[PDB]
């Protein structure tokens, strides 16, 4: 079968702590008063979750009121303990409070309100500047998350509030998250197509943290080149062979050989014989300003077939191409 895999970073962080840290099913979780919460407008709707905004009426601060669907149990309270053990973390929702409605019998969580700008707006007005410093605020977040022995799984820009004025980012939706542990097999049903990293893909269920730093990458790539999504696949077999189209069909037989990894005969008409690209292809007029050899050896890092070859978020923060931020 496939060769197992672990992380090279922060390996056994949750083996080392008790059975409170990680085991969420056993989490007592207590509930707070839904009265004190004004809900004032949705903000958005995603798969499981409706999101508002509300005013928190004891205090007349704004707040954000997650309202889960409660589809399954287990998920709600794996979210729960994660983000009350990243409580305070750096660039991570703060998790305030969690409440109920009991005629409706529905869980919700309340949040830090982030007052977050435009991404179809902020695409234009961005600098080369603004680039390195909103990436290396996802970085510490990652990081921190990481050294606590959780992987995000679902690194995207929807997932990531910025408040551009006050120059503040914030890593949400820890719905998909899930603790580390060395050796073991998970879902490869995450993240969101475009931002799914190529383990995923050819379905290797040792995953680990380097996940996340596969859907930064994607990230990376979509804001310099300005070309979002930068991976354009129409189904999640298609999305191996757009990432294929770029990297080439090389390195993915020697990343497949490497963990013994059976492809799906579903890719045996659709991969076809691709180039390694060269990261200097997709600089244009357009994207130029935004683009630098620092920018594209960095990208090149993360980019990678082999989830153990791509910078841990620790590595990555000290690449040169964050030399210019504090
Ligand atoms: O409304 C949903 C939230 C959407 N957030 C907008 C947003 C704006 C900029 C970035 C970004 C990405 C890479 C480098 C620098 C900045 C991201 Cl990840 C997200």
């Amino acid at each position: 079968g496939p060769v197992p895999s672990r992380a090279r970073v922060y390996t056994d962080v949750n083996t080392h702590r008790p059975s409170e840290y990680w085991d969420y099913e056993s989490h007592v979780v207590e509930w707070g008063n839904q009265d004190d919460y004004q809900l004032v407008r949705k903000l958005g709707r995603g798969k499981y979750s409706e999101v508002f905004e509300a005013i928190n009426i004891t205090n007349n601060e704004k707040v954000v009121v997650k309202i889960l669907k409660p589809v399954k149990k287990k998920k709600i309270k794996r979210e729960i303990k994660i983000l009350e053990n990243l409580r305070g973390g750096p660039n991570i929702i703060t998790l305030a409070d969690i409440v109920k409605d009991p005629v409706s019998r529905t869980p919700a969580l309340v949040f830090e309100h982030v007052n977050n700008t435009d991404f179809k707006q902020l695409y234009q007005t961005l600098t080369d500047y603004d680039i390195r410093f909103y990436m290396y605020e996802i970085l510490k977040a990652l990081d921190y998350c990481h050294s606590m022995g959780i992987m995000h799984r679902d690194v995207k820009p929807h997932n990531v509030m910025i408040d551009h004025e006050h120059r503040k980012l914030r890593l949400i939706d820890w719905g998909l998250a899930e603790f580390y542990h060395p050796g073991q097999e998970y879902n490869v049903r995450v993240a969101s197509r475009y931002f799914k990293g190529p383990e995923l893909l050819v379905d290797y269920q040792m995953y680990d943290y380097s996940l996340d730093m596969w859907s930064l990458g994607c990230m990376l790539a979509s804001m310099i080149f300005r070309k979002e999504p930068f991976f354009h696949g129409h189904d999640n077999y298609d999305q191996l062979v757009r990432i294929a189209k770029v990297l080439g069909t090389e390195d993915l037989y020697d990343y497949i050989d490497k963990y013994n990894i059976e492809l799906d005969p579903r890719f045996n008409d659709i991969l076809g014989r691709h180039s390694r690209k060269r990261w200097e292809r997709f600089v244009h007029s357009e994207n130029q300003h935004l683009v630098s050899p620092e920018a594209l050896d960095f990208l090149d890092k993360l980019l990678r077939y082999d989830h153990q070859s791509r910078l841990t978020a620790r590595e990555a923060m000290e690449h040169p191409y964050f030399y210019t931020v504090v």
